[PDB]
């Protein structure tokens, strides 16, 4: 089976988890919700790198995606984070997000264990033929150790009707370009999301469906509108909104995701500026940049 | 404990699978080839031990029998860390109550920690346990490294961490780790994460191997520590020449495949892994058969 | 006018028994010529200016220049680590009747991004010829900042555009934007074909090719269509051509590509020391991918 | 066999003034190097300057230091580019002149493969009677030998005395220092980085062409010296003592910092022919303090 609602275009957030006093702040958290949906943010990945999914436990996720579906109310797609690097254990993570409504889930490709690309397909395959949610493969070999050959991930698309589409975090070029094109030759409804903000103009160009994004926390309308004005044929004013958001794109990451985001929320009002190890709070040069990057773009 | 203090080879030992299940009684096996042969620790439960899919049931088991076939002879260690601070303390306490001499602690994966984090993730977990504990820097697998100046804050501060496993394979920070850690404390240990460093770890100063090779040479790996430790320099790079091959052969696909299929065709294990991983490629398989034998192992 | 927008192509130098083809050079540059190419880079990286002598540099530029008749720009690959040397080259393609030349970062001595500013800036006040920095980090060992060649954009005005060859979509993109910023009309032209497209979506304006050496009509479409306003019609030129533009780069070019233009009849498959002709692998590949692509 | 020393070959800096060769400096600097036991002398390499040298001036450096050195050590000129036809030219020039070898780097900017560097050095190999030293740098070049290629070169020319070896990865120094030996048990293999020889000597080479000798010529001795007579701990104090300078002479490019520093020590005028330009403030404060910590100033 499948849930094709989770098959959209443009923008779908990697929402934080806000935390206050070591536990879920959910009205922090539901305020930031309808901030994305008043933005016109097309889907919400709930529990991805962003959203601290090391850290968050069990019973805490359970409460977080059952909240979410609630605030949401079919909106638009809630696809959940449950990949680990055990092939087992991330069965039992997608089995739990179906269970509770979700219409689709996150996998990033294990990390760590650096499997070959013949064991990324068989872990996909697994997943695959034991649920009948929409699943989204996740690329980021930066953070994983291992990057999924655009000829693997079309094989994918190709065999597990299942995998609607693909998170592409490699920056690399050659990688998004080969990326879009060999999965949509393989399967023609095959999506092709950005994983990198600062790349989505560029994966636009090259055939892709939008941005799985961090910026769309703090800037929903804008990173809305690069991708709107693109498929408006707008050409123009999709490269001028990506020039406009270029400051805040860099400034995002200058200390590892989430933490300047968390920073950024914090000082536009919407949450506390609370982590957990090992991540910590923003350094003050970070926070100083982040503020006037903001204010520079008119969001503080 | 100085117990854990152990210089020389640290056997980052397999998990041995069959049918899907724990192998114990091949990894009886594998335990008493490691001890015949002079193996100074075992490492039970790292990388090379598939962690990431051995549940908790196994890991009691697989840790209680290495206790009961090793009887006190070396360390024991235990892999013990994930990229949450707090599931980790979790982790090295059950390690704890299994009876390990010590733990091994992967920096966190996936999450790329700042240097600042790195540093409060063992703090946290050093001052809440009363086991020696190793740190594990492996960029290469988990996004991070670790700064040979944090190493050292680490080694200055924290009394309960022993020392580090390198798996940085630049020699400019096998350099600096080893020095900066010893000059914070003396006897901070420092050993291999890459057994085709070992030599130049020694040359720099270091105490040995956590290693991969020594699961099928654990003789010739001993022998070339031994060498060095000895004052036979050129005896132990004409050992490290030697198990070259063997060294390249292991890692030609994603560790511990290639291991895993040469302690199989040496006759002490199924060639069965968990996913995500997979047996080795007949290609894999082919090379190992030939330079097995060029080592006088098959 | 050395302004060109669209395709300018990094004409090879064939040889024979030895020497300088001239014949069969002569029949390269009609090629070109007749499909529409918009400028021609001679002695450059694939024109193998490290073994060309100064008399070959320059009976091989004048060739040129009387073959295209005015008819399109003819550039010159002028450039040397040595900031006086590259001058004397500079002024001899400017007294030949050159268009342009094009100027490669000082390689393997990787000097300092004041170093390459001061570089630019000497040769730039000594001449009246239209200057292209060219940035290829992979040959050169040094990376021009894309702040560099922007403070190159607005104090150089001699300095007409940079030939960007960091395959990097950061720096393409931060290159284009920036020095656009310094001068509105800096050009910037791709010195990969398989980034073309992508520094046309970056605001580009065009590319220095290797590929147009084999296939002209493609390249200049796969900008044409871009400029016409029709991207999506660009991005099928651009998957189109993919293969060859890998293939051509299987070894060091002009590697493949000289071997390329031996299998299409157009030169002998000659380069010198310490360039050697292509593996029969490369060789068969080429086959393959020329056929498929209808050249061969 | 003159050619092929064992220790500290220093990599010497050109000196020049108001825009000309500075031969008296030049001269003074040779001296200081021959009184601290230095075994080689590479001139016009990377670090001389070699691609801003007009062919007259190279004359004149080459020419002026066999007049000094009068046979002490082996002078080894700096002699390759990235074509064939003229890196033989200057190979002959080099040998005309008195040279004892040459050091020829791989052909930068033109990315040869490995057939085409066999081809290079075969070529050459085949027209001198000069010892040559392959100097591989792929951080400058955009081409690296594989060990495999250099022990090929060293089996079939025995002409080629030894290699070079600045790749920086401990992987490439051991197995260069391996196969080539293997090859030919007598090859040569010196490093190409200060901050490397300690290693390559425990790899099992020879010496270092090195840059900090500029300056510090009797400490780098003593740090191979030490390690061929046995004393491994003393080498690897020498190597430790010497990490704060062996970092501050590439914290710009080599040779930017040693000249800032051999100007702040009196010996040359801080002058570099462009695209090189002076040290900043920030590197020659860096040189100040790390020089009067080793005793250097």
């Amino acid at each position: 089976g499948i849930d094709p609602f989770t098959m959209f275009r443009g923008v779908g957030t990697a929402i934080v988890t806000p935390f206050k006093n070591g536990e879920l702040d959910l009205e922090s958290y539901e305020r930031l919700v309808r901030y994305q949906l008043e933005n016109g943010v097309n889907a919400l990945i709930v529990l991805g790198t962003t959203g601290e999914s090391p850290t968050v436990n069990e019973d805490e996720r359970e409460k977080l995606v059952s909240r979410t579906l609630e605030i949401v109310d079919g909106k638009i797609p809630v696809i959940v984070g449950a990949g680990t690097n055990s092939t087992e254990k991330t069965l039992k993570l997608v089995k739990q997000a179906e269970k509770l409504g979700a219409n689709g889930v996150l996998v990033v490709t294990p990390y760590y264990n650096k499997p070959t690309q013949e064991g990324l397909y068989q872990h996909y395959k697994y997943i695959s033929e034991r649920t009948d949610l929409g699943i989204v493969v996740y690329n980021v070999p930066g953070r994983t150790g291992v990057n999924v050959l655009p000829e693997t991930a079309a094989r994918i698309a190709a065999d597990l009707k299942n995998v609607v589409g693909i998170k592409e975090a490699n920056p690399d070029i050659d990688q998004i370009d080969r990326t879009v094109s060999l999965t949509k030759q393989a399967r023609s409804d095959f999506m092709v999301w950005s994983g990198n903000d600062d790349r989505t103009f560029y994966l636009l160009c090259a055939g892709g469906d939008g941005v799985i994004s961090v910026v769309s926390n703090v800037a929903p309308k804008q990173m809305v509108e690069l991708c709107a004005e693109y498929f408006s044929g707008n050409l123009e004013k999709s490269a001028e909104v990506h020039a406009k958001l270029r400051p805040l794109m860099k400034a995002l990451f200058v200390e590892t995701n989430p933490i300047p985001v968390k920073a950024a929320l914090n000082l536009m009002g919407f949450i506390e500026n609370e982590l957990r190890l090992p991540l910590v709070p923003a350094s003050e040069k970070t926070v100083e940049l982040l503020r006037n990057v903001l204010k520079e773009s008119g969001l503080l």
